[PDB]
């Protein structure tokens, strides 16, 4: 709405983010180092199916949970009907669960944190889903390469979840307005740090809404005749 408040409001945003992810930046990089030994990953491939589903699934969950917090930590969230809320969550969640999933990738190696060590594609063997396990670990490469800063992760995904043309939307005008200012504080940030050439080398999302469908087709096809 104004200059000061754009900044407060930069800082609140990050803020936030840095309250409610699952791992710090520096520990992922810390354990760089620590990957998983063949023994270990073949213990993973090993696993049922159903099994393989039952963990990844908790831990798709524990990601969403911290992403509705972060959700509730930005200003004028609260204030939205619960309707407004529960669509907006829908669909940003999970596509901001695939963006902060970047931060945990290791572009050198191809290898992504799970479950304590990093390791290559080879573990989800026992999900049964070669293609979407690609889709993601290509998304995290692509991603990997525009090296994102904590603080313009934290405003990206802000922008992800808060966006008014969500259909569904009761209250579209409050959502807009949340929208302008977080978009408005956006590009403030990406000019003094002199990073907006990046607004080119975003994403095309509907890349990131095939990761959204390919999980919603995987699970039809996983719950049918089970
Ligand atoms: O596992 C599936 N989906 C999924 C998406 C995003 C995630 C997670 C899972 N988890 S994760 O398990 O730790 C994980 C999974 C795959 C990776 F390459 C790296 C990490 C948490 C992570 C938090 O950064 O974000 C999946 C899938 F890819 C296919 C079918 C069913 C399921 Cl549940």
């Amino acid at each position: 709405a104004s200059l000061t408040e754009i900044e407060h409001l930069v800082q609140s945003v990050c803020k936030s983010y840095r309250e409610t992810c699952q791992l710090r930046l520096e520990d992922l990089l810390r354990q760089r180092s620590n990957i998983f030994s063949r023994e270990e990953v073949t213990g993973y491939q090993r696993k049922s199916m159903w099994e393989m589903w039952e963990r990844c699934a908790h831990h798709l969950t524990e990601a969403i949970q911290y992403v509705v917090e972060f959700a509730k930590r930005l200003s004028g969230f609260m204030e939205l009907c619960q309707n407004d809320q529960i669509v907006l969550l829908k669909a940003g969640a999970m596509e901001v669960v695939l963006v902060r999933m970047c931060r945990a990738y290791n572009a050198d190696n191809r290898t992504v944190f799970f479950e304590g060590k990093y390791g290559g594609m080879e573990l989800f063997r026992a999900l049964g889903c070669s293609e979407l396990i690609s889709s993601i670990f290509d998304f995290s490469h692509s991603l990997s390469a525009l090296h994102f800063s904590e603080d313009e992760i934290a405003l990206y995904t802000a922008l992800v979840l808060i966006n008014a043309h969500r259909p569904g939307l009761q209250e579209k005008r409050k959502v807009e307005q949340l929208q302008y200012n977080l978009e408005l504080a956006f590009h403030h940030h990406l000019c003094k740090t002199h990073r907006q050439s990046i607004l080119a080398k975003l994403p095309p999302k509907g890349k990131l809404r095939s990761l959204c469908s390919q999980h919603v087709e995987r699970l039809q096809i996983f719950q049918h005749l089970h």
